[PDB]
């Protein structure tokens, strides 16, 4: 039988990271493919997309093992590197960074390397998470060029924190302060992500980085899908059921008898929990597709198990395919459903859980 | 590593084992290593444990797994087997399974096996998940006895639904129901998991089946932890910062502008975030330890990163220690700051986070 699987479209990867090129015409492509690719997978999400500009990944380890896959093309340190020792490594391995910090600047002042480094100064035009301060960046960006193992010219990349809020005048300000500092120098520039590519045309610049839309999933906190930008849907988490049962009015279900039946039905027992990744939030009602019919969650989500209520002569049965989101049911309905972010959902899954591999 | 890691202390799991043949002294004792052994890993707890009378798992890929790595400890199949062409695998490989359902008997009454198999036959008596009920237990207990591919005498499972809420009868009402049907029957009981164990012990019986206070940590949702009945936590999940930057009052942290600061201060980085399995739903205020010194994290918990609130003035350094729960900071305190419980905290890791043995 099959149990918690996630099925990746290929196919539809492909189409995303086209479509995000017609969208975003007069910009190269950073695919960002952090956290497993998304819970995608980090390696087969790169190899799906050989035509990607370059990939983005948050730390060392996994351009590393994007290089141990085999993969050849040019991939972004995010969020730069965390020990100076590294360096040597990025050199040879030809992997570009962003530097936000004295360390990291301070290190390629005074490393040897045996060939100069790309580099990405990261600005902090608002978020306040990683970058140099406006105050501080005229000064730091000078060192950059002066560097004889940073390739030049020095690059400027920074992020949004807020531009799946159109209404307020957060993104509007962060690029006023992205444009200020970028007056006069060289060098591409690049600060959208899926909000800034669909929402926000006058952030495209050089490069953009899309991350949660390249699955077609939207990154928006509306009821938005991927597919009100021509994205399709990469994810399908799937399993089986391993019972259908009898249950009675008036008996409750699961931890904490949660739930209580108003009538006599018939429950399934679902091979997904949250020790597969599945929101242990989810509350009775979340929608689930059983032989590709939707049927309510009924009781708490247990770490192995989830239970549906399929009703008194349903005629499910053990090994019938259920699918907790994905063709038929976007995880945008699932997120809204369980207050969960999509972002969240998609991503912080186990390793318990099957990768296949689709067209 | 440097980053998202999980340090998991053999001599405390060793301990819990013993201490829990302590609390349960004529119990056997089927350590429950399900979803990757609750995220502490599931071929290294098992092999750190070559004093456990067997083990428990979710699915029969578990159980095979465990062989694959070495362990020769009986494996008791939870759930049971999902498919009746499992059972050659399951008789050959020594595998202990429960039997809930007509297919699985079905399966078990017209297979060709070489060896019989041991068998726990699930009864449901309140927590309505798997199990025969009570009305259709008699009658397929006896099919079971009859068997030639069951190893006699027929065991008998059962597991609570509101152990940890001592003050409702729902537990009196199982075990009532539970020891009515083993009535002059001949093979072994089990009933209890980490609440019947530690709050129930009428229901030990021959068996008892440890599972969340076999790695130190509290069954129950009150604020009580692993060392209040004398068990040691096992995982601590650390990272380090990548950053402390200066921050300004007024000036908001992360997406959504969550968090504005009062004061001027320093905010930390963390290589740490919900792409490693860390709770997205932190709120601002929830404890860090840095340095061995507890920081507020301040704004939303991101993908790859955590910002903590460090001082104006304070010595903390890009490389530093970080702590997320562990030594100085029991997973269950995070459970109450996150309202996420420790169970689906310590379980909902994914494979970026690396894994580290003491001891
Ligand atoms: C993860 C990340 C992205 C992608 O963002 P989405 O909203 O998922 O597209 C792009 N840039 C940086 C700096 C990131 O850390
Ligand atoms: C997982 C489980 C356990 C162990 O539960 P804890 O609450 O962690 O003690 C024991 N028995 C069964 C039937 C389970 O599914």
């Amino acid at each position: 039988m099959q149990a918690a699987t996630v099925v990746i479209n290929r196919r539809a990867l492909r189409h995303n990271l086209q479509r995000l090129r017609e969208l975003a015409p007069a910009s190269k492509m950073v695919a960002v493919v952090k956290a497993n690719a998304y819970g995608h997978g980090l390696l087969e999400t790169a190899r799906t997309l050989p035509d990607a500009d370059a990939f983005g990944v948050a730390r060392l380890e996994e351009a590393l093992r994007l290089r141990a896959g085999g993969i050849t093309k040019p991939v972004l340190l995010l969020e730069g590197f965390f020990d100076a020792r590294d360096l040597p490594t990025i050199s040879a391995q030809h992997f570009h960074t962003a530097v936000h910090n004295e360390e990291q600047l301070a290190a390629l002042e005074e490393a040897s390397l045996d060939e100069p480094v790309t580099v990405w100064m990261k600005l902090d035009t608002g978020m306040h998470r990683l970058g140099v301060r406006p105050e501080q960046a005229e000064a730091f960006y000078h060192r950059l060029t002066q560097c004889k193992n940073v390739r030049q010219p020095v690059n400027i990349v920074s992020h949004f924190a807020r531009a799946d809020e159109p209404k307020c005048g957060a993104t509007e300000k962060q690029l006023a302060i992205f444009n200020t500092f970028c007056e006069g120098k060289p060098g591409q520039r690049s600060i959208a992500a899926s909000g800034g590519i669909l929402l926000w045309p006058q952030s495209h610049f050089d490069w953009v980085r899309p991350g949660i839309i390249l699955y077609g999933v939207s990154p928006l906190p509306d009821r938005s899908t991927g597919a009100d930008f021509g994205c399709q849907p990469v994810m399908s988490l799937t399993s089986s059921l391993i019972a259908v049962r009898e249950h009675k009015a008036g008996e409750p279900v699961g931890y904490g008898g949660t739930w209580v039946s108003e009538r006599d039905t018939r429950l399934g027992v679902v091979a997904m929990g949250y020790g597969d990744g599945y929101p242990r939030a989810a509350p009775s009602g979340t929608p689930v597709l059983v032989n590709g019919r939707e049927v309510p969650i009924v009781g708490r989500v247990a770490m192995d198990m989830i239970c549906v209520d399929l009703g008194p002569q349903a005629q499910d049965k053990a090994g019938d395919p259920v699918i907790l989101w994905g063709e038929g049911l976007p995880v945008e309905r699932i997120a809204e459903m369980t207050k969960v972010s999509a972002y969240e959902l998609i991503t912080r899954l186990t390793s318990r859980v099957a990768m296949k591999y689709v067209d």
